[PDB]
């Protein structure tokens, strides 16, 4: 019966990436820290890319109940950052000899009283602390649609964050002729090729729907989001472009979909990934300032709320050195900004100047990469080649041995970068007066540190084909 202790040196809310990259930290720099995390799930901090990924392609029963994934290289690893061995229980963090990371696991900080320094539980416990680190992540948006249709329709969709949603959504699959998957971006396409998969061995359907005329049509520029559509497409997924949802009903014991352009599509189930709202519940009783546009707890170039609150990952409204006040749903930024937060909380005081990056597979055999401003209305070049054996996340993570691309890429930015003297791969420049804002990588891999440079730099380009070949685009 793990009881909550009434006074903790670092408090950490919420049990996620950044979370657990910041107890990691602090106890690197204070070997004596005692660190609790406060963890509304009933799991210990775990990464969430192989939910949508790896766990996935897998001829193993039992993975659903290890959660231990095969990378694409074959090679096993446990979705848990640790074992659960290395973490002391809430009760013995007080006094326990060297100190230790403690979980309380099911229990939610449902009030924040920032100027007596202490938390209170779902459960009534009160907590004080010296301090404290927000990390309370997302929560996904649903549709509307679905909001306004009632119990049985909302019961039937599944929201996609955690290992509850990869347990519930792969006994679906295993049970139901036909899923419907609502949304074109990465986590939406990263499903709709693993249910996909599934549902070719199977004998059944998977549908993806979305307004945009390609998958990733907001980020990815057409020639890359229809290419995207057909590689869906060729896993056997039913994917409908154009599609405005106008209302969801029940029909026969059937999902009815009902489509603006008058399309109706049935279905026995649907996955909503619609983006992210940031959790700044306890911003109302912590009198915290968030950003109404862009979302998220306010944080200064130190990542500080207050002088002795501190937010990282998902939660947090960081100012971005290059494009200003920004929100990110990026592992490598929970990671370095967790890492961060928890250096400054042991004295570090150094600004948040990383350069975030983002990945997705789809599959072993195609990856994107992107970092900076990526967004499909800005002006873009492309520059795009054959692909070589090498290209794809499956030669990356044999190479790399890891298929967190984050932590195989590295965090740095290039030193210095000389441009030396059908399509499968390709760098994606987005442009604001010849000055490249941000990059997507298609199945190019151990170049984003030279990304990274090229937009820190800022300088204008005149020939972008010279810059591909820095990609080895050519
Ligand atoms: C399925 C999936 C696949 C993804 N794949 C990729 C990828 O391939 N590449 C990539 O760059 N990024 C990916 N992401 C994004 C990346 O995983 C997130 O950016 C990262 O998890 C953010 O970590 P975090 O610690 O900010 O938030 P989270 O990991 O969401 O953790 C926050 C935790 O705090 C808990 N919590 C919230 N409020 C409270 C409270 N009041 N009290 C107690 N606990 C609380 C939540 O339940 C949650 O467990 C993926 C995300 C998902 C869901």
């Amino acid at each position: 019966q793990d009881k909550a202790p009434s006074h903790v040196p670092f408090l950490l809310i919420g049990g996620g990436t950044a979370a657990f990259a910041a107890a990691r930290s602090i106890r690197a720099r204070d070997p004596g820290a005692r660190v609790l995390i406060v963890s509304e799930d009933p799991e210990l901090p775990y990464m969430r890319p192989p939910l949508s990924k790896e766990l996935w392609f897998s001829d193993d029963p039992n993975v659903t109940k290890t959660l231990r994934f095969k990378q694409w290289n074959g090679k096993e690893r446990s979705i848990y950052f640790q074992p659960p061995s290395f973490y002391v229980s809430a009760q013995d963090l007080p006094h326990i000899e060297n100190g230790g990371v403690a979980v309380l696991t099911g229990k939610k900080v449902v009030q924040l009283d920032v100027r007596d320094n202490m938390v209170k539980l779902n459960d009534g416990s009160q907590i004080t602390y010296e301090k404290c680190l927000i990390a309370t992540g997302g929560t996904p948006r649903s549709l509307s649609a679905i909001d306004r249709a009632g119990a049985e329709v909302k019961s039937r969709t599944t929201l996609f964050r955690k290992i509850g949603d990869f347990r519930s959504l792969e006994k679906i699959s295993r049970e139901v002729k036909s899923i419907t998957i609502i949304g074109g971006g990465f986590l939406g396409s990263e499903l709709a090729c693993a249910l996909g998969r599934k549902a070719r061995a199977l004998g059944t359907e998977v549908i993806q729907l979305f307004p945009e005329k390609g998958n990733m049509g907001k980020i990815l520029p057409e020639y890359l989001s229809n290419w995207t559509m057909e590689k869906v497409r060729r896993e056997g997924v039913k994917v409908m472009p154009n599609a405005i949802v106008q209302s969801v009903g029940v029909s026969s014991g059937k999902l009815l979909i009902k489509l603006k352009d008058g399309r109706k599509v049935e279905t026995d189930h649907i996955v909503a990934a619609v983006g992210l709202e940031p959790n700044v519940e306890l911003a109302k009783t912590g009198g915290l300032e968030i950003d109404s546009d862009f979302g998220g707890f306010r944080v200064n170039a130190e990542l500080q709320a207050r002088s002795n609150i501190w937010v990282a990952g998902d939660a947090a409204c960081f100012y971005d050195i290059k494009l200003g006040r920004r929100r990110v749903e990026h592992h490598d930024h929970a990671v370095v900004s967790g890492r961060l937060a928890g250096e400054n909380m042991t004295g570090a005081a150094k600004p948040y100047w990383h350069q975030s990056m983002f990945w997705s597979d789809l599959g072993p055999d195609v990856g994107y990469e992107a970092i900076g401003l990526v967004d499909s209305s800005l002006p873009t070049v492309g520059v795009f080649a054959k692909a070589t054996a090498q290209d794809n996340p499956k030669s990356a993570t044999e190479q790399s041995g890891t298929g967190i691309r984050s932590e195989s890429e590295t965090e740095s930015e290039a030193s210095e970068i000389t441009i030396p003297p059908d399509y499968g791969k390709g760098v994606i420049f987005y442009l604001r007066d010849k000055v490249v804002v941000g990059i997507v990588l298609w199945n190019i891999f151990n170049r984003m540190p030279i990304a990274r440079k090229i937009i820190k730099d800022g300088e204008q380009h005149e020939d972008l084909n010279e810059v591909a070949k820095l990609f080895n685009i050519h």
